[PDB]
DNA sequence: CGGCCTACG
DNA sequence: CGTA
DNA sequence: GCCG
């Protein structure tokens, strides 16, 4: 009794299948390479299953009956669990394609379709991007100038200097607005790829214009390297070190009081768990499901939440906290 | 056959 | 397109 | 790729 959708069973940070589970991970990174977003979510959801269960895989019978396996992975795990290798992932792996894909879709500011472009171009490196900066947008050229700091694992250490200036610069925009921290440390990772917060505040509407506020706040401390009416900010911010800074992704969200629930939910991922709600949502229960509510089409009402538990009961799911969602 | 999350910058 |  |  394995359910369908990763967000009708619980998904631990720690589990008992990483080989396996990385694996399928590869494939699915693979097909959204190649274009293929149906074979890519597939791919993530057989993983996500293998992370679900309550033990190690050992035998290929202990796929039998569990959602999202069928002849292709299954033939992945009776691959690794026969012989601790599967020849297409390991072609994958070593592939020129892949690697250079891998490499230039890290990049913040470069998705598949630009990747590939340059792939067809020719390109390969960091260093032949850098080569033709006029091909490159502000925001790429961003990503490409800090990509060594971005991708260096940021701490807790790290997330809570972050938090006390981002609250520093909210009380200064705005008396009793609020900060949450959200993402995936949220979830209870231990490290992050950045930093992802929610700012609101108790009295609906008070939040409007806030963010521009913050941002001039935290650009004249000196904190701001890269940012973009807004309510979404994807910046890079120059934190302070001993001696010296680091650059770090930093993802500032604001939503007002009556929305927050639904925003809180959204920003707390993980990003297959949220596709998987939304889903859920609209296929089993009629109901449209994003950041901002949820939306009953034929009464056309928003649903009022208080909290993320409110949300999970109107959809007549289990609440899972926020370390139960790393699907 | 046809869907596959759903927004904002 | 990119971001989440 | 898997499923309704
Ligand atoms: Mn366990
Ligand atoms: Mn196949
Ligand atoms: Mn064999
Ligand atoms: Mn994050
Ligand atoms: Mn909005
Ligand atoms: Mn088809
Ligand atoms: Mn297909
Ligand atoms: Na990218």
């Amino acid at each position: 009794w394995m359910p369908a959708y990763a967000c009708q069973r619980p998904t631990p940070l720690t589990h008992h299948n990483t080989g396996l589970s990385e694996a399928l991970e590869i494939l699915a990174e693979a097909a959204g390479f190649e274009g293929s977003e149906g074979r890519l979510l597939t791919f993530c959801r057989a993983a996500s299953v293998l992370k679900a269960l309550p033990s190690p895989v050992t035998t290929l019978s202990q796929l039998q009956g569990l959602p999202h396996f069928g002849e292709h992975s299954s033939r992945v795990v009776q691959e690794l669990l026969e012989h601790g290798v599967c020849e297409e992932v390991e072609r994958v792996r070593r592939s020129e394609r892949y690697q250079t894909m891998k490499l230039f879709t890290q990049i913040f500011g470069v998705g598949v379709k630009t990747a590939d472009r340059w792939y067809r171009e020719g390109l390969r490196t960091l260093d032949d991007l850098r080569e033709q900066p006029q091909k490159l947008t502000q925001q790429q050229k961003a990503g490409l100038q800090h990509h060594q700091d971005l991708s260096t694992p940021v701490l807790r250490s790290d997330v809570d200097a972050l938090q006390q200036v981002v609250e520093e610069a909210v009380g200064q925009a705005l008396p009793g607005a609020t900060v949450t921290l959200t993402g995936g440390f949220r979830r209870g990772k231990l490290q992050g790829h950045d930093v992802d917060f929610l700012i609101t505040h108790p009295k609906e509407g008070q939040e409007a214009g806030l963010l521009p506020r913050v941002m001039c706040r935290l650009q004249d401390q000196g904190l701001i390297l890269y940012h973009q009416a807004f309510e979404r900010s994807f910046c890079i911010f120059r934190l302070p070190q001993p001696g010296s800074w680091k650059a770090v992704r930093v993802d500032l969200v604001v939503a007002p009081v009556s929305q927050f629930p639904f925003a809180l939910l959204g920003w707390t991922g993980s990003k297959l768990f949220q596709r998987e709600l939304r889903r859920f949502s609209r296929k089993e229960k009629g109901l449209w499901l994003n950041s901002h509510g949820l939306f009953d089409p034929e009464q056309k009402t928003f649903f009022q939440a208080a909290s993320e538990e409110d949300i999970f009961r109107h959809l007549g799911l289990e609440y899972l906290p926020p370390e139960q969602r790393n699907a």
